């Protein structure tokens, strides 16, 4: 029996009751994990996630002076690199960040401001969320153009690094690229490939997923550039995948959707997109041999699915 | 007068000719019912299970191309969740089994192998079983630190779904706790508790069974994880166990001896184990309160059960 998947954007309120409640600050070897401060100020976004409802406008809150230091530090570092390894795409739409959203060293900006932006662009908006979710109902939100964001910030012991998605790698990462038009269509699709999917190839979507949202790489020009968030979060492996290391391989859902990966180290090899648009044709090609017993169609008027 | 039970590894040998002879697979509404190929896999397997000896190597099986893919299916969907769900000795494990006993995507790992790996870690082994043993025969086996695994694989027409151990099941969910040493301690103490114990205690203890090694959350850090073979082989039940859904109770086995549970929806109740020490140690208690008419050892060295 098909597996339930959301039918209207309202429905999305109910992955919250769906999360797994055990998060990463509770294990022994998270960076925060002997600090008492922090493991309350996580509790603290977490209640902020869990009570959130569709429609309703993101909750501002005031960062600790200890926390503003952490993001600026990972700004300041990041920064530098964007000009000459970021895609196009990336590049065109930062200073916009910097002039109405507050992008700067000393400033972290607040969802609700880069959530109204999203949605002037491209109708992409931002939810928080408590913890993990699974890959089926994250990928399900790409379908309504949501993106499930973190609000919290990564343990200031170690700025340079972080077990999890954190409100750096959210930022820095993947909304400069849900601006584009052809980015956000090509993220809806895989949103939408994967609803009533059977389990078996939800994974293989959030392997699609891994590949390119988180650790893409592009072409552009006769030259080679990152889009992934993963990446562009991640100092050291932003410098790393354009160097001559890794193994570059063109974008081929058969075979990408099966390539294992760890989460652990640099990648070993990375998947070259010839374009979002391009990559978009293909993620709806490969969603026609996804075993459904029915079409969907998202309207974007109503902000429902329509099944066929 | 006092049940039989084995007092020598060897005698483990009479439990084939008490098992339940008419299988599963032979009722309807079993996957396979309607394919003979499958029947006829089915009762070759159980023929190996018949005619085994303790002391033989287990006989190595080549199994088909649909066999592997079936495997591939349920090996892929589950690992993504083990990082953030499994308990840390499943975790620690898990990548020496992939060097060692070849657990990967296209590969279904031989018994043979499986049951060395596991000596040198434990002193545990497998045997090859057929169909169902009665749970008094089966918690004997573990006395003597002998799991019987089922060697067959579940239909392929639906291979997230089992209505009974298979070869998946034992080798992603069994297997890997087997490896540790306080795991296999404690799962021996069970084994112990049984011999020789009236039914209704049988009946006690196949309860306790169920909520530990098949379904028990254990503490970790200040998280909970999962260590029950029957959630690490349940993508589902996997992803529920750990959300707000179901009801957690802290392991007390005057209570869990007697709790009810269904075999075929996901559990309304876990109980969470301190560790497996702790566990150990209240089986061992509990084992005290069993009217039997004598007590027993067992002796590592020569194999046999010592009956004071
Ligand atoms: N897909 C990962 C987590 C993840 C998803 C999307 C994004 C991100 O940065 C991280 C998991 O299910 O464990
Ligand atoms: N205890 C169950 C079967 C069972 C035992 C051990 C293990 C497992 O996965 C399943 C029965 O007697 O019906
Ligand atoms: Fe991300
Ligand atoms: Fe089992």
């Amino acid at each position: 029996t098909v597996p339930w998947f959301p039918r209207t954007i309202q429905e999305l309120d109910r992955f919250a009751n769906q999360i797994l409640s055990y998060g990463a600050e509770l294990d022994a070897d998270h960076p925060g994990f002997k600090d008492p401060v922090y493991r309350a100020r996580r509790k603290q976004f977490a209640d902020i996630a869990y009570n959130y409802r569709h429609g309703q406008p993101i909750p501002r809150v005031e960062y600790m002076e200890e926390e503003k230091k952490t993001w600026g530090t990972v700004f300041k570092t990041l920064k530098s690199l964007y000009k000459t390894h970021a895609c196009y795409e990336y590049n065109h739409i930062f200073p916009l960040l910097e002039k109405y959203c507050g992008f700067h060293e000393d400033n972290i900006p607040q969802l609700e401001d880069v959530s109204q932006f999203l949605q002037t662009c491209t109708g992409f908006r931002l939810r928080p969320v408590a913890g993990l979710l699974s890959s089926r109902d994250f990928l399900g939100g790409l379908a309504f153009r949501v993106f499930h964001c973190t609000q919290y910030i990564r343990h200031g012991s170690k700025p340079m690094y972080t077990p999890e998605p954190d409100i750096c790698h959210e930022l820095l990462g993947h909304v400069p690229l849900f601006s584009d038009r052809s980015f956000a269509q090509f993220s809806q699709e895989i949103g939408l490939a994967s609803l009533g999917a059977p389990d078996e190839y939800i994974e293989k979507l959030a392997t699609i997923y891994w590949f390119t949202v988180e650790f893409g790489l592009c072409k552009q020009g006769d030259s080679i550039k990152a889009y992934g968030a993963g990446l562009l979060s991640s100092f050291g492996e932003l410098q790393y995948c354009l160097s001559e290391k890794p193994k570059l391989l063109p974008l081929e859902l058969e075979k990408t959707a099966i390539q294992n990966y760890t989460v652990t180290e640099f990648q070993p090899l990375y998947y070259v997109a010839e374009s979002f648009n391009d990559a978009k044709e293909k993620v709806r090609n490969f969603a026609a041999t996804i075993p459904r017993p029915f079409s969907v169609r998202y309207d974007p008027y109503t902000q429902r699915i329509e099944v066929l």
